RNA sequence: GGGGAGCCCUAGCACAGGUGCUGCAUGGCCGUCGUCAGCUCGUGCCGUGAGGUGUUGGGUUAAGUCCCGCAACGAGCGCAACCC
């Protein structure tokens, strides 16, 4: 499934503007663009969804942050079904250092919903 | 009959007074740049740090007025509004 549906439509891309370490995950580089090796993918993927299975089998959440048309749409959609918060918007500065600030904004938006129903 | 009080007279005294200088010792009060849109606070991030950031970028407005971007998210005095 993973390997076989992946060759369905995605793998390698980008014109040789490649970061060193990333190309350790890479086989070939031809036809003009790199070729992703689905092996290391599935390695880091059994690992990934092991991590994800655990963290989801004790409750905790993780984000979906995507801000490029494509990605953007999907994330929010999936997020709603996934429950978890989505960031398809300007990932604002401080969000994960300024928790008290963003929480200010939140409580105020809750208050928007408050003073709106009155 | 005198002493005492508001009460005026004269010497003496402590004093008043002076629109005499000093706005380069000052308050207060007006000017003026100028209704020009300007001066900053808060957590976070960048910078060894002074500090920067926010406020530099584009369209727009009477406007730091609003939008877009965006390492920031906002917040106060200004502009406006509450006043005639």
């Amino acid at each position: 499934v993973k390997e076989l549906l992946e060759a369905g439509v995605h793998f390698g891309h980008e014109r040789k503007r490649w970061n060193p370490k990333f190309a350790r995950y890479i086989y070939a580089e031809r036809n003009g663009i790199h070729i992703i090796d689905l092996q290391k993918t599935m390695e880091e993927l059994e690992r990934t969804f092991r991590f994800i299975e655990d963290l989801a089998m004790r409750g905790g959440t993780i984000l979906f942050v995507g801000t490029k048309k494509q990605a953007q749409d999907i994330v929010r959609m999936e997020a709603e079904r996934a429950g978890m918060p989505y960031v398809n918007q300007r990932w604002l500065g401080g969000m994960l250092t300024n928790f008290k600030t963003i929480s200010q904004r939140v409580h105020r938006l809750e208050e928007l919903e408050a003073l709106f129903a009155s």
